[PDB]
This record gives structure tokens, C-alpha cells and sequence, in this order.
């Protein structure tokens, strides 16, 4: 098991860490989402599908710098909402191919009343998430650290 970004940057065998870079709409208005989806960046396959299973979770995944300010946020796994910044695990998808498919994670992030101007900066972190991969053949338990950063500002108009 081991995944890669869409621009090619991988994680192998046992987990380790990555950057994601992702362009944001540039303007978000009160009432509307700032979608972040990550379906189309980050993509895993399973290396041994003959014989092993393999499970993965969003394990947690934290927000920081303008995302965690100035916006409510829920993370959709697999199309589900839950909060964000989480408070548990998610329920774990099965990926059963060597054909890498992508990891189903989407961010939904709403302006709160004190959001305005510059929400996001361009280059900052607006999270990071933890993959946990596990299997259904042995005990092998790895964590794929993902920082997803911002391309470029965001603006919440007043
Ligand atoms: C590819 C591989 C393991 C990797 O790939 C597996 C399948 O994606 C993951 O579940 C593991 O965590 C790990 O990332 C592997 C496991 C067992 C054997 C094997 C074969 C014969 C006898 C004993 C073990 C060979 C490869």
C-alpha cells in the first residue's frame, strides 16, 4: 500500500509525509462553501490485492492559520459529513486494487461572521490530515501525514 499526490509526490511502503498544493476559489462569499477536494490530489493503491485487504481512515485531521479562523468546517469522507477539525475516525474504505484510485476526502468550509478580507493566505496550511492504512492480513499500521497548503488567497468580501 502506498499513495502519491496528482503531481506525482509519493509516500511508499509504512506511511511517511507529503505537501499538497491546491488552488482555492478566490473569492467566498457568507453562506457559501470553500470546497477543498482532495479526491483529485491524493490517490493510493494496494500492492498485494491476490491475498491482502487493505482499510483506510481519515484518522484525524486538523485545521490551522485563516481555515480555522475564519471558517466552520466539516470534512466529507466517502460524500459523509463529519466535523472538522475531527473529533474521531472515520469509517475505513476498502482498497482492494492496484489500480490507484483516490482518496475521498473533501473539505467544506463556511465563512463565520468574522471572516473578512484576507481569509486564507496564499502558501499557508490550511490542514493536515492522517491517513491510517490497516489491513485484513497482518497487524502493519501506517499513518500518511498529508499538509495541504494554499496556491493563493482567499478573500471573504465586507
Ligand atoms: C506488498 C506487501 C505489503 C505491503 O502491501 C500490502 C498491500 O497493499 C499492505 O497491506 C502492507 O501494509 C504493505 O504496504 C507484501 C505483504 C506480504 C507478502 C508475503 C508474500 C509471501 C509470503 C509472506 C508475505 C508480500 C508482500
Amino acid at each position: 500500500f502506498a499513495c502519491k499526490t496528482a503531481n506525482g509526490t509519493a509516500i511508499p511502503i509504512g506511511g511517511g509525509s507529503a505537501n499538497v498544493y491546491v488552488n482555492l476559489a478566490p473569492v467566498v462569499n457568507v453562506g457559501q462553501n470553500l470546497v477543498v477536494d482532495l479526491s483529485t490530489q491524493i490517490f493510493c493503491h494496494n500492492d498485494y490485492p491476490e491475498t491482502i485487504t487493505d482499510y483506510v481512515t481519515l484518522q484525524r485531521g486538523s485545521a490551522y492559520g485563516g481555515v480555522l479562523s475564519n471558517f466552520s468546517g466539516t470534512v466529507k469522507y466517502s460524500g459523509s459529513s463529519y466535523p472538522f477539525p475531527t473529533t474521531s475516525e472515520t469509517p475505513r474504505v476498502v482498497y482492494n486494487s492496484r489500480t490507484d484510485k483516490p482518496w475521498p476526502v473533501a473539505l467544506y468550509l463556511t465563512p463565520v461572521s468574522s471572516a473578512g478580507g484576507v481569509a486564507i493566505k496564499a502558501g499557508s496550511l490550511i490542514a493536515v490530515l492522517i491517513l491510517r492504512q490497516t489491513n485484513n492480513y497482518n497487524s502493519d499500521d501506517f499513518q500518511f501525514v498529508w499538509n495541504i497548503y494554499a496556491n493563493n488567497d482567499v478573500v471573504v468580501p465586507t
